[PDB]
């Protein structure tokens, strides 16, 4: 049994994040999407709407459970028993801060590899920022969320 | 007529705007220069400084009009009847998120046609923000701004 | 208001993505050259003009012409005042960035404008697409379809 | 749940930065095969193949093989469902970004990972490990034993 | 006498950090080591913190001046008779700003060259904001900080 | 205190860009060698020496000086402890950052250092100057008057 963390943000899961966990459980026997608080970020969602939101967005994959956590990182991953960490890899910008963040896990864990994925064209320039944006101004973001994120946007800003 | 929208949060706007708003109006039959509220930015100049500073800016050039709006930006494009959409290209991180923008604003408005120019190298090196910045440490920045900004900045941070 | 646009390149062989950017100049300006540079190409110059012309037929207001000097300089010859550049990734940004430079020192009057192609075709270049076919992969999807009936022929011999 | 991994490459030679990448390889996959491509190498196909299997005999999990088809061909006839990248800096990112687009559509049930090596490698390459040895510079740091042996012997005549 | 100064905010300072200042001192008679107020980063220690940890953590380092600052940079420098600046460069976006600063420098100062240095693999994927990242969660950071700042650090998130 | 700084390259030819970083390092250090490297250049060593010794001969404290080793081995035996890289774009920052953990490798105690070109510079290479003016472009703006002579020359044979 491998086991895998995709931890993120998650404010609020989007189309790219259902691909990279979509892509991580044809990989791996069991993927925990794991959100983190993330105070610092100010998320428009809170932690308990996060996990809602991607536990109804990911149901239908079988072998994925959805987790929130306030802890470090690397901890996380040791207490779930993950030897794989995934993540997404959209922008330059992106990647070097994951080049980091993956040296910093790999002193903190070293038995925790970190695995880049990379999105469909379809979703390699969206963002949960930038639908959160478009969202703000009122615009159409149908393409790029689950059905029930997008209504749960909608309510939010509403 | 050929109608661009040059868009931005112009706080405020500086030499290198006006660089790239006239290499626009050389190319474009009518170009808007559209001022975003940009709440989220918090703007040293509220919209209204920002419009008028930008009107005195580009005064002399005689197919510039000077807008601002809190719209989406496709919208507010469609409904200035523009079809291309002018933004100035400075660095890799600048390239990279506007490529975000402009693939998204494609979904919102396919017609719409993002362009990119280059700005003098004159300019290649600053921005608002830098701007600012320097002038918040009452550093020389007459080089880099309009007259009438120059003033505005002096005043604003007086 | 009636604007010359130039789009050069050396289209060996045009693909999806050139037609992609050819297509977009066309809705924005009066009239487009669609200029192909004599210079190891794996299709000869004749042969990259007739596949490019063949492929923008459709389009009233593209010109496909061959050019050996330099691009400015032959911009210049064909008062063209708008040079298209397609973007697809950071690495041409930065390389393009170089040229448009030097091109505005070399012809001030000429405006470098960069335009993005569709996400299908962002990944690829001419280049790319010939090592896959040289290698025996599927092309068929990033070609017009007289390009990849040439593309198969050449790849034969 | 059983998975077969390809990590292809021209490994001419293989650096210790390629033997890191493939023992993370294979510590999160069954099957890990060291695919070396055989097209102007410094050493040959024979050489390659018999340096890697020296540098990766410790690794039960690992199946070094020669292949010259397109690599997505070859994973493809090899039942691999994970393609192995090293990411080195940006230059490698945005160049294995289009070719994992290109390797989707050509192979769209080959799962593209990146893996990311030590610090300790994260600065060199096959051709700056050559192009120092070349100039006489030191490079035992970089390689295994056996390569070592085998550039010195390589680089005399 | 060469005069060099390497500014920053360095909140906290790390060995990053001691890694420059350390190799501008095998290069430069004098190095000063000004530490920027910077009250828009928020810093997480005083400007009198910062200034007491850095001077503790290079008082091996005979030819290094630790000095707190608000001024404009250039004019700093000028002040302190400074001619070379000194920057440590990590990654792409870091580049990308530091040349923005140093063509500005260079307008403000054009007999301030600026410097850039390498850090040693070793540090190349740290920094101040990441190190706080991984204490404000717990983790051990003792291998990124000197001994006097880590345990500040301990001491100011407990 | 008296620091010795080496400032290497192909120099062919030697360009305002260069001009500019080796004048910059004279304001910084006592002594700098601008150090040409005898590797398919347009102009011979002993050309690209004899360039490079004009276009700097008013600055008192430069030795210009050909060198076939690597660098480093060069370095070292001319008792530098400062290695001076310009750095124009990301492109390069990417590249000299792998050359400087190399050559931090070979020689620990040279320590590089990057200069940063004047905006005026920061878009050129001795690679794109010469396609320019080998396709009929001018390119005078951009060389020392003898460099122009000296490039006119060999271009019209
Ligand atoms: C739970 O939230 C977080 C947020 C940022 C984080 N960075 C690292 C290294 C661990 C971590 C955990
Ligand atoms: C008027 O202000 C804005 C600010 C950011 C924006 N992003 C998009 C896609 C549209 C828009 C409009
Ligand atoms: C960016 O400007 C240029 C300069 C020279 C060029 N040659 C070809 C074939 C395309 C092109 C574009
Ligand atoms: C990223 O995918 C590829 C495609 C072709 C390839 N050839 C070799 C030798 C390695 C490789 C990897
Ligand atoms: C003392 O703090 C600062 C902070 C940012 C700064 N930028 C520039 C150009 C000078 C300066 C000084
Ligand atoms: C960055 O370090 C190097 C290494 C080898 C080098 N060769 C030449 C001609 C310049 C140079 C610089």
């Amino acid at each position: 049994q491998k086991r895998a963390i995709y931890p993120g943000t998650f404010d609020p899961i989007t189309n790219g994040h259902i691909d990279i966990v979509t892509r991580a459980t044809q990989m791996f026997d069991h993927v925990i999407l794991a959100i983190a608080a993330s105070p610092s970020k100010k998320p428009m969602f809170t932690l308990e709407e996060r996990v809602a939101l991607a536990q109804q967005a990911t149901a239908h994959l079988g072998n994925v459970e959805v987790v929130g956590f306030s802890d470090l990182m690397a901890n996380f991953a040791r207490n779930q028993h993950a030897t794989v960490l995934i993540r997404g890899l959209r922008a330059v910008a992106d990647f070097e801060y994951e080049m980091q963040l993956a040296h910093m896990n790999r002193h903190l864990m070293p038995e925790l590899e970190s695995v880049f994925l990379m999105p469909s064209k379809e979703w390699s320039f969206i963002s949960s920022s930038l639908v959160k944006e478009v969202a703000r101004h009122q615009g159409d973001v149908t393409h790029f969320l689950p059905e029930n994120v997008h209504q749960a946007l909608m309510a939010k800003l509403a």
